C-alpha cells in the first residue's frame, strides 16, 4: 500500500446523482438504530462508510430523551455501511467524543475525536485503530473540529481545529498529521474572521476548506491548504449568492475579506466546490431556516464579487428539514478525475419537531455527473406521529 | 480474477430441486426484517446471495403502511446471504432507487438503481461498489429495467431497459456495458411489440431474456442477446403454452411475433428456459390472478406454435400467492453445463390480503436435477391473522 | 488445502469437560432467536460451529405456535458460531428441508438437506455451498438421515440414510460421497434390524456410527464402515448398559446382534465412543422419558455382552429435560490423537412442557480430557413460566 | 507470526486519555445487551477487544432476574469489538464459565475459563480457539482466577489462580503455559499472604500483577514474574496510599510485606502500574463502597512505606458506581514504548440498585498520555428508573 497523492482534478459537474440513504429515522421506529448527529461519509481505498456521533442510546429506547444535547459522555464516533443504518449491531467506534474527523490515507485511517468538559477538552488522535497523539484545549472554550471528513497527501493530512469562542473572535489552528503523529501546527492566518466546522475536498491545486463563520458572516469563510508546503490562506467565498443559514437575501455585491452582515451567533456547517467555471456552491433553501437543500452553479464563485448561478439542482425540498452537509470524495476510484460528492444532514425532532423527545437524522448523499440528469427530491422520509 | 464466458450449455432439465428459502414474512412477524418487492437471484464466483428493493422500513414498523406503492425515495436494491431474510442488520445496500438488475463479471459486480420521479428518472450503474456511469430518461415516462439480474460474457453484461408507455408503444433499449462504462446502446429490434422486466440467462449459444408485454400480449416476448457482436433479435414464445399472468386460457395455435390478444394492460415479471427439447416454462397456475407456480416441460416452446407439455412440476399451490419469478445460474459452479435455477417471489399483504396495510414478500428458489425428483409445494408460510 | 485423513486414535478418556452451550431458550425469551430442534457440532479446518434445523420462526413470535411438527416448508439446516445462540442475524443457512447431515472433508464442506412430503422425498447434496448431486426417496416413506455431522476420509464422506417404516423393516442404505458426487451405495447389511438417525466418528480404525432401533431395540445398533473400501458391518452394542429411550432396565446379558426387547416404536438419537477400554457409552437417566444425561466408561461395551460400568460422569440432572446427543470431534487439531467430543439437545416446550406451544431446544456440548475432572450439571435453564 | 517479546518500559504517564467506552446499561435499555460482569479488555495483534463474563441473558429479558448472582451454568467468557456493546448479536464466546482471563501470545490467544460447583470446579485452557489442556480444583474451594487479560513473553503466559477460603488462607499458584500448554506451575511464594484476581501488564522489566488480599489486607499484594525463568515473587505495595476497597483512611506509614488492617473479608478487582517516578495507583474515591475512580500518581509507591500522590486524574466521579478495574496494553502498538492502559467496571443494578432485580455493568477504558491532558468525568450513564 501506497499514500494517496491528490493527482487529479474534479471531474466536470453538470449534475447531481444520488450516491447514497440510509433512512435511519423510517427504520430506527422499529429497530436498534442509534440516535445520531453530525454525519459524514469517508471512502477508505476498499470501501465507503457512513460516519456520525452517536448518542449512546437507540430512538425507541427511554435514554434517546435529552438528546438534543450536545456534549455528553455517552457520544462516539461511529461508522457503518454505506446506506445501511446507523445500528448497535452494525456500528464500529472509531473514538470516543463529541467532535469529530476521519480519513484515509491510502495505508491506514486518521480518526480524531475530542472529549471534555468546556474548559478542559482534548483531542486524540487514533491511527489505524490505535491511539497515536492527544492535543490539550489551548482556549478553555470548547475545542471543536471538521465534523466531516479530512484529506491527505503522500501520508499528510491537515485538519482544522477551533478553541474560543462562537460568538466573537476564537483560536483556530490548523493541524498537520502523519501516521497520526503531529508534524506541525500553524494558527489561522489571512482574512477569514471566525471559522468553525470546516469541509474539506483535495485535488491536484491542494486542499480546499469551506468552513462557517458563527460570530458574524452568512458567506462562508475559505480555508486553503497546500498539504506539502503545509501553509495554508483563508477568505470568504466572494460570491453574493450567500450559503449560511440562517442568512440575508442574496444581494448583487459579495464579500471577499469579511464576514457578509445581518445574522450574528449563527450558522450551519456547509460545503462548496470551488474550480472556476465549475463551482458548485450548496446552500439551504430557506434563509431562516434548517430547511430545504439546493446546488448552485456559480461560476467563480470563490473569487468573483459578483457571481450568479447559472443552473442548480434542488436536493431536499423547503418542505423537509435539513441540517448539516459536507464534502468527501471517494480518491480511489478508477478514471481521469475526482467524482465530487456531498451528504446532507437530515435532523429529525428537537427542536423544531418538539412533539418528540429526541433530536437525531438521517442521512442522503450526492455524487456528481458529467450527464444533465432529471432531479427528485430527498426526504428523510420518516412521519414524526408514529413515534408518540 | 478473468472474466466469466458463456462456455457451457444448459445440463439437461429432469426436475426442480430446492435451492432456496427465506420465509422472510413468518420471520418479520417478530424480527426486523425489511419490507421488500421485486426480489432476485444472483451469483458471486464465491457466493450466491438474495437481492430485493427494499422499502425503507421493517414489516412491524409502523412506516409499513402504504408499501404498496412502487416508487418512493425511500427504496434502494439490497443484497443479503442467500436463504437469510432481508433484515436491517444483514443486508447490504448496492445502490439506491425502485427499478434495478445486478450481475458479476467474473471480476466484479455491476449493479443498477433506477430512480426520481416519473417525468425526469435516471439510471446510476456502480461497479465494483462505485458509481461510474449515469443514464437520464428518454421518454420521460417511468424509466425502468430487469428487477432480476443481468449476464456478462467477456466482461460485456448486456441490460435491457424500457422507458414510455405501459399501456402502448414504448422506447425499449439494449444497453452492453463493461466495468460499468456504456460500450454501446441499440433500440429494440423484431417482433416483440411491448418489453417489461426481461428474466436473462447466459449459455454457449448467447444470452435468452424472457420479458413481459404489458400492453397486449399473453405470450411472452423473448429478446436473444449476442454480447459478442452486442447485438439482438426478438419475438415471442411461439407456443400456446402461455405464462403471462392474467392470462387466457391455452389455445391450440400460439403466436411468434404478436401479442396474444385476451388481456391487455397487465402482466407478471416471469421467465423460461429455451433449449430445444431441454425446454422448460414458468407461469402461475391462475390465469386471474398471480397464484400458485408451476413448471412445464415443452419442447422447443420458443419455436413451434403447436408446441404443449409433455411433464411438469407444482411450485406453489395455486392456493397460495405467488408473484414474480426470473432466472439465475451459478456461472462459476464445477462441472460441463451450467444448472438453470429460479425464484418465485411470494407476496403478501396488499392489494389481496388487505387486513394488512403493507405489502411484502419472501422468496423461494429452484435449480434442475438431471435426476426425476419427487415435488413438494412452498407457500410464503405466514399467517396473515398474527399480523393484525 | 488437503483431503483430512483419519491418523490418529482416540485419546484416552477420563472425564468430560464443558466445551460449548449457547443458553438459547434463555436468550430467546428477549431476542431474536429461531426455533429450532435436531442440533449438532461439526468442525471446518479453522471454525467449530453449531448446527440445528431452523422452524423458520423465532421462539417470540407468533409462528412459534406448532413447532412441535417435524417437516414443514419452513425448515432449514443453519449454522451459527460455536456457543452463540442460532438468531435471525447470525445463522447461515446450509441447505432447505426437515433432515440434515453435514461434514468437512478437509479441504470444503459437504451439507445434505432432504425436504418433500412422506411419500416423495428427496435429499441435496452442498459441496462447497453449492448443490452438486441429488437423490429421490427409495420407498416412499420419509427418506431421513443422521441429524448429525458426518465423517470423510481422503474425500470420502460416507452418510447413512433410511427410507421406509420407523415401526417396522425399513430400507437403509450407506451412500460415499466426493466433492459431493456420489462414488458408491451400499444396501445395510450385518445384524442391525432397523437403523436411524447414525451418530459418528471417526479414527484410524475407520468410521463408528451409533444409531437408534427404532422399532424392537432399546441397544443401539452399530455401523463400522471401511470409507477407503466403502464397505461396511453392522451389528448392536452387545453391552447390557442399554442406551435408548424409553428402555427396559439394565440386565446383565446384553445383545450382540438382534434387539433388546421391551420397548417397540420409539426411541432417541444417541451415541457412543467404542474403543475397547477406552469405551464410553452416552445415555438419559431415566429410563422413560428424555430427562437427564449421563456418561459411562463400559470397557469393550461393543463386544462384551456382560460388560458393566467403571466409572461415570452425569451430564444433565434427571430433573432436566434433555433430548437428542451425538458425535463430533475436530480432526483439524493439534496433538497425537482425536479428542471425542459430543453434544446433548436440551428439549424444551412440548410435548412435555405444553403451558407454551412451541419447541425448541438449547444446545450443551462437552470434549474427553485425560484429567480426572470435577463434574457439574448442565441444564438448558430458561424458565417456562416466564414465556407464558 | 513471531512470539511477542516485552522489550519495551512503559511510556511516560503524564495524564490519562479516554480509550475506550460502550454504554452497554444505557444501549441495553432498548437493545439485545447481554447481562454481563467481570469485563476487560485485551488485544490481538491487529484488534483490541472487550471481555466479560455474560449471564446468558439479556437486560430486558426476564432471566436478568437473579444476576446478582455469581457461578451459573449459563456463564461464559464473551468478547465483542471496542466500545460496542455485548450484544446477543456481535458476542464471540472464548469459552464457558464464571472466572476467566485472555492472552494473545504474539500467534494466537489463549483463554481460560473456570466452571463446576463450588467443591468441583475444572479449568479449560483454550489456545487458538480449541481446548487445549485442562486443570481440576486442588483444594476444592472455588477455583477461580484473574478476570483480565493474562501477559505474555516468547509464547510463555503465566496466570495467577486461587482455590481455596477468601476469608483465610488459600492455596495460589502459578501457571506457565504456552500454546495452551502447562509448561510449569509454582506454589505461591513471598510475603503476600492471600492473593485474588490478579490484574497483570508486562514491560522488559517482567511481569507485574497487582492483586486483591480477600481476607485481612486493604493494601494491595503484588505478584513480581519472570516469564524466562518461570519464578515469581509477592509482596504488597508498600504505600500508605491504600488502594482496595472498602479500605481504611491513608495512614503515613503503609505496609511491604502484610495486609494494612482496618478491613476484613472483602475487597475489589484493581490495578497499578509500578514504575519507579512513572508509578500509577488506581482507587475508588470511596473508602466504603465501590464509587468513584481516581488515578493517583505515587512514585515508588511499591517500595516506599512513606509515599504519597504528587498528580491526579478523576476517571468517575464518587457521585457514580464504579466496581472491578484492571490493567491492559496495546503490546503490538508502533513506538518505543507500551502504552499503559486500563478499564473500569461499571456496575448497575444490585445490590447498590435494588429497584431492579439484574446486576450488570458497562465498561470505560483509558491509557496514558504524555501530555497534560484535561480531565473529565465518565460515568455509566443510564437512568435506573428507566427499567422499572
Ligand atoms: C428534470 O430535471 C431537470 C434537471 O434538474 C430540470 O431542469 C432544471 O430545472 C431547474 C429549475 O428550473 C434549474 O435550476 C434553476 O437554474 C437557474 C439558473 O438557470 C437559469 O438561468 C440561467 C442564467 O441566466 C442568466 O445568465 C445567462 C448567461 O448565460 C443569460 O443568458 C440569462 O439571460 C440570464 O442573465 C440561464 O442560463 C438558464 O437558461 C438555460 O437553462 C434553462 C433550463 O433551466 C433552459 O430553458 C434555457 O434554454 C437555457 O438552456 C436558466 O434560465 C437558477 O437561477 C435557479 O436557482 C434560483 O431559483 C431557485 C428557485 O427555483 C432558488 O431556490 C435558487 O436559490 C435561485 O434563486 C435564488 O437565488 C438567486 C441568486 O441570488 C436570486 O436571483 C433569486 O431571486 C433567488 O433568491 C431568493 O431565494 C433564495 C433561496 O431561498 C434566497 O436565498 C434569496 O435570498 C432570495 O429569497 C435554479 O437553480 C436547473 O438548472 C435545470 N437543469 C437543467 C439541466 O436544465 C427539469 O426542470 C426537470 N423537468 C421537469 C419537467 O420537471
Ligand atoms: C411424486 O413426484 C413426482 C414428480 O413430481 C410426481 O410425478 C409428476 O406428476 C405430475 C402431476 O401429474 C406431472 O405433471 C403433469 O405432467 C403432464 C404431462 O405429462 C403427461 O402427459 C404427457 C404428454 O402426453 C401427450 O403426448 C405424448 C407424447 O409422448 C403422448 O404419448 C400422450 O398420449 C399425449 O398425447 C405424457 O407423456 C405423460 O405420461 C408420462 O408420465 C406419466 C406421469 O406423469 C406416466 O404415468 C406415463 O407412463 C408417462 O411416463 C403424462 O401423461 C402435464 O400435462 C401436466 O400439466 C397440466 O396439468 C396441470 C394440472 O395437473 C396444469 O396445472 C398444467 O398447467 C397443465 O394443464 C393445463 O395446460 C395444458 C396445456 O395447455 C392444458 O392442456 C390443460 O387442459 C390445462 O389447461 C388448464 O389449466 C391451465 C393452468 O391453470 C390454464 O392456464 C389453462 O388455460 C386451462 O385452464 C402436469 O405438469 C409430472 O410430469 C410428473 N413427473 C414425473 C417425473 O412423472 C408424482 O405424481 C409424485 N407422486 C405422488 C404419489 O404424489
Ligand atoms: C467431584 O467430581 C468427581 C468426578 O466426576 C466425582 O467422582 C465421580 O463420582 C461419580 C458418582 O459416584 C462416579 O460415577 C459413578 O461411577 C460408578 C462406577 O464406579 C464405581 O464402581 C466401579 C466398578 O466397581 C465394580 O468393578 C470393579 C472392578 O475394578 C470392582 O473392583 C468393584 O468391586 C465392582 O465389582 C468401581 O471401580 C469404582 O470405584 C472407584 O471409584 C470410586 C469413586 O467413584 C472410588 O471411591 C474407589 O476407590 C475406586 O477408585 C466405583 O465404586 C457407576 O457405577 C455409576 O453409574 C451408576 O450409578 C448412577 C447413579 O449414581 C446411575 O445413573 C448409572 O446409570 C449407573 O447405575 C445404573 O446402571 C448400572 C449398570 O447397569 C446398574 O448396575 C445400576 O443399578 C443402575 O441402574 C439403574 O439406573 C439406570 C439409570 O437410570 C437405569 O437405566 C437402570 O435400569 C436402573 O434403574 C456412576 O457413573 C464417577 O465415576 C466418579 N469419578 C471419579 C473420577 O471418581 C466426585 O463425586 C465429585 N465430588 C463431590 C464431593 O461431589
Ligand atoms: C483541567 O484538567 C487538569 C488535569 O486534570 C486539572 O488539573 C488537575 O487537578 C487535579 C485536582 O486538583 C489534580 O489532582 C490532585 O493532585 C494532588 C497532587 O498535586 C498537588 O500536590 C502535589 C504534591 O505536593 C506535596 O509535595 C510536593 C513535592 O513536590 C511539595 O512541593 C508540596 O508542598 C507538597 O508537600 C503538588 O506538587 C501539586 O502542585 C502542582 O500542581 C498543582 C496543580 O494541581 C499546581 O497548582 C502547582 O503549581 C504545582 O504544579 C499539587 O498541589 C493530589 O493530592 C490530589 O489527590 C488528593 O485529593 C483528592 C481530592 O481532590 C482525593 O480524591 C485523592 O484521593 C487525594 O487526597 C486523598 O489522599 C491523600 C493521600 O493519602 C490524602 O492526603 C488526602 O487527605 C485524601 O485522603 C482522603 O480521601 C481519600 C479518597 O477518598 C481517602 O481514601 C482517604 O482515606 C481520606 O479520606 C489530586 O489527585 C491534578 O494533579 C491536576 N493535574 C494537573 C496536570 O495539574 C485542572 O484542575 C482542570 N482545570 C479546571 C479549571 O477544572
Ligand atoms: C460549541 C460551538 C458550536 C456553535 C454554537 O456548537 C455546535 C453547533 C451545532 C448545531 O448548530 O447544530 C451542533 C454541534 N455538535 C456543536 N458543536 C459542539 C462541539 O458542541
Ligand atoms: C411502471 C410500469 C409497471 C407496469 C404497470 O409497473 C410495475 C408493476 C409491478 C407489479 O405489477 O407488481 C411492480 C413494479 N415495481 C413496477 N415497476 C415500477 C418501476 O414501478
Ligand atoms: C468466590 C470468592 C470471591 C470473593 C468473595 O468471589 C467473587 C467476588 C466478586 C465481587 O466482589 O464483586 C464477584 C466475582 N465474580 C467473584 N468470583 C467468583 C468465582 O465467584
Ligand atoms: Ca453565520
Ligand atoms: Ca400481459
Ligand atoms: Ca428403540
Ligand atoms: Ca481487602
Amino acid at each position: 500500500r501506497n499514500f494517496n497523492n491528490l493527482t487529479k482534478g474534479l471531474c466536470t459537474i453538470n449534475s447531481w446523482h444520488i450516491y447514497g440513504k440510509d433512512n435511519a429515522v423510517r427504520i430506527g421506529e422499529s429497530s436498534d438504530v442509534l440516535v445520531t448527529r453530525e454525519p459524514y461519509v469517508s471512502c477508505d481505498p476498499d470501501e465507503c462508510r457512513f460516519y456520525a456521533l452517536s448518542q449512546g442510546t437507540t430512538i425507541r429506547g427511554k435514554h434517546s430523551n435529552g438528546t438534543i444535547h450536545d456534549r455528553s459522555q455517552y457520544r462516539a464516533l461511529i461508522s457503518w455501511p454505506l446506506s445501511s443504518p446507523p445500528t448497535v449491531y452494525n456500528s464500529r467506534v472509531e473514538c470516543i467524543g463529541w467532535s469529530s474527523t476521519s480519513c484515509h490515507d491510502g495505508k491506514s485511517r486518521m480518526s480524531i475525536c475530542i472529549s471534555g468538559p468546556n474548559n478542559n477538552a482534548s483531542a486524540v488522535v487514533w491511527y489505524n485503530r490505535r491511539p497515536v497523539a492527544e492535543i490539550n484545549t489551548w482556549a478553555r472554550n470548547i475545542l471543536r473540529t471538521q465534523e466531516s471528513e479530512c484529506v491527505c497527501h503522500n501520508g499528510v493530512c491537515p485538519v482544522v481545529f477551533t478553541d474560543g469562542s462562537a460568538t466573537g473572535p476564537a483560536d483556530t489552528r490548523i493541524y498537520y498529521f502523519k501516521e497520526g503523529k503531529i508534524l506541525k501546527w500553524e494558527s489561522l492566518t489571512g482574512t477569514a474572521k471566525h471559522i468553525e466546522e470546516c469541509s474539506c475536498y483535495g485535488e491536484r491545486t491542494g486542499i480546499t476548506c469551506t468552513c462557517k463563520d458563527n460570530w458574524q458572516g452568512s458567506n462562508r469563510p475559505v480555508i486553503q491548504i497546500d498539504p506539502v508546503a503545509m501553509t495554508h490562506t483563508s477568505q470568504y467565498i466572494c460570491s453574493p449568492v450567500l450559503t449560511d443559514n440562517p442568512r440575508p437575501n442574496d444581494p448583487n455585491i459579495g464579500k471577499c475579506n469579511d464576514p457578509y452582515p445581518g445574522n450574528n451567533n449563527n450558522g450551519v456547517k456547509g460545503f462548496s466546490y470551488l474550480d472556476g467555471a465549475n463551482t458548485w456552491l450548496g446552500r439551504t433553501i430557506s434563509t431562516a431556516s434548517r430547511s430545504g437543500y439546493e446546488m448552485l452553479k456559480v461560476p467563480n464563485a470563490l473569487t468573483d464579487d459578483r457571481s450568479k448561478p447559472i443552473q442548480g439542482q434542488t436536493i431536499v425540498l423547503n418542505a423537509d428539514w435539513s441540517g448539516y452537509s459536507g464534502s468527501f470524495m471517494d480518491y480511489w476510484a478508477e478514471g481521469d478525475c475526482y467524482r465530487a460528492c456531498f451528504y446532507v444532514e437530515l435532523i429529525r425532532g428537537r427542536p423544531k419537531e418538539d412533539k418528540v423527545w429526541w433530536t437525531s437524522n438521517s442521512i442522503v448523499s450526492m455524487c456528481s455527473s458529467t450527464e444533465f440528469l432529471g432531479q427528485w427530491n430527498w426526504p428523510d422520509g420518516a412521519k414524526i406521529e408514529y413515534f408518540l
